């Protein structure tokens, strides 16, 4: 696996070992060929995991996610999937790293697409080797791999609001439930439903995904109601996945605003990383698996696919060449190769709008590519009337830095900026020149 020019899809069924055995023998093999290696973590919950699997291997854990004293003489690095992209993008040395492994390698945001494509145009360049650790590759058709233990799958109507009857099922269950929910909002009505049917329900997302998960661990639960971001490795002790089969798709509309789009039916390889949250115990065959729709190709003209193009064409990779998408994802956007390359102070604002901004990609190339610098926050009130944000039916309503109190109406309106209350109050926080 190891050799020059190879990419190695490490697809081992989940569950199979790709993390806690696998991984730990590729490492020493790498330390021994003195190969300057990189480990790509999809989130900080799977960096502090792996630190346990590779204990007393000498790896550098670039997060403080891992409470460790390195060395100084590591040549493995671990980071997150975003922390490496971030790193590409800034005014930092990255290594030209001679083998990379990205574990949970399906992971669709856009940082993690645009990390497969620098990673596998190094590889095709000859550069370098790469190793993608997932049960699920893009363009997977399967939604029903094989697991440890046999899973019993049902199709399923499954509630999506609050229900008063006709789900016995979903309450009479005495064992942990995993449930897949297509938006935050969507899992608060569900939570509410079930804490008040007398369970005990945890909510996961990517926002609060590392304080919410160790909830898993230290408290009894009978529900956690999470969005997609537990496909990406996150175990759970559960005997029944409860899968909606649904996700949001950001969608660019006439290249002008960004809508969430559905919800719809997921991928295939997300259903089956939802499955994959059970049927992990060979000791604990029958876990159940309900689901309550099809799969479709939801990816195809889905937001992170283009968002991975802003940030390939920004990353430098060798004189004026641009880093393709892996070859197996690369039909899922239309876009002209360069379109979105921006000279270096638009660039520096870009980097600034997405790291500390915390906007969405798409967004954040609208206004650096704009002209606009990071703390001139005009644009926030400065749109048409049909880009008025809401809070509670009414207009949402900031003080300006400059004191005076307006609508928010941004230029450019992306439907992420306020899909749930905590991303409306980091959006109104923007607005409002507070970071
Ligand atoms: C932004 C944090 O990234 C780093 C970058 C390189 C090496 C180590 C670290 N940290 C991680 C946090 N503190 C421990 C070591």
């Amino acid at each position: 696996m190891l050799k020059k020019k190879q990419l190695t899809v490490l697809d081992l069924h989940p569950g199979a070992g790709k993390t806690r055995r696998v991984l730990p023998e590729i490492v020493r093999e790498a330390i021994k060929k003195r190969l300057r290696t990189v480990i790509l973590a999809p989130t900080r919950v799977v960096a502090a995991e792996m630190e346990e699997a590779l204990r007393g291997l000498p790896v550098r854990y670039m997060t403080t996610a891992v409470n460790v004293t390195h060395s100084g003489t590591e040549i493995v690095d671990l980071m997150c999937h975003a922390t490496f992209t971030s790193r590409l993008l800034q005014p930092i040395r990255v290594p030209n790293y001679n083998l990379n492994i990205m574990d949970e390698a399906h992971f669709t945001d856009p940082s993690s697409i645009a990390a497969r494509g620098y990673i596998s145009t190094r590889v095709e360049m000859g550069e370098a080797a790469a190793i993608f650790m997932t049960a699920t590759p893009p363009g997977t058709r399967d939604a029903f791999p094989d697991s440890n233990s046999p899973i019993m799958d049902t199709e399923v109507e499954v509630p999506e609001r609050a229900w008063s009857s006709g789900f016995d099922w979903v309450t009479d269950h005495s064992g942990k439930t995993v449930w897949f929910v297509p938006s935050v909002r969507n899992g608060n009505e569900i939570a509410a439903c079930l804490t008040k049917a007398g369970k005990r329900v945890i909510q996961l997302s990517r926002k609060t995904f590392e304080t919410e998960f160790q909830k898993t661990k230290n408290q009894e639960w009978d529900f956690v109601i999470t969005t997609d971001i537990s496909e990406m490795g996150a175990n759970f002790k559960a005997d029944r996945v409860i899968d909606s089969r649904r996700c949001l798709k950001p969608v660019i509309l006439d290249g002008e605003r960004v809508i969430l789009a559905g919800p719809m039916p997921v991928t295939h390889a997300s259903a089956a990383q939802r499955r994959g949250r059970i049927g992990r115990n060979p000791n604990k065959p029958g876990d159940e698996y309900m689901y309550g729709g099809g799969c479709a190709e939801t990816d195809e003209g889905h937001a992170h696919w283009l968002e991975a193009r802003m940030l390939l064409d920004n990353i430098y990779l060798q004189d004026g060449l641009i880093a393709s998408l892996y070859r197996p994802e690369a039909d899922k956007v239309a876009a002209i190769e360069g379109e979105f390359k921006l000279r270096t102070e638009q660039r520096k604002t870009f980097v600034e709008l997405m790291k500390r901004g915390d906007l969405p990609v798409w967004l954040a190339y609208q206004v650096a590519s704009a002209g606009i610098t990071y703390t001139d926050r005009r644009w926030c009130f400065d749109g048409t009337t049909n880009n008025t944000i809401m809070e509670d039916s009414v207009p949402a309503e900031v003080w300006t830095k400059y004191g005076e109190k307006r609508v928010l109406k941004p230029r450019w309106m992306d439907a992420r900026v306020c899909s749930d209350h905590a991303a409306l109050k980091s959006f109104k926080e923007f607005a409002a020149g507070k970071r």
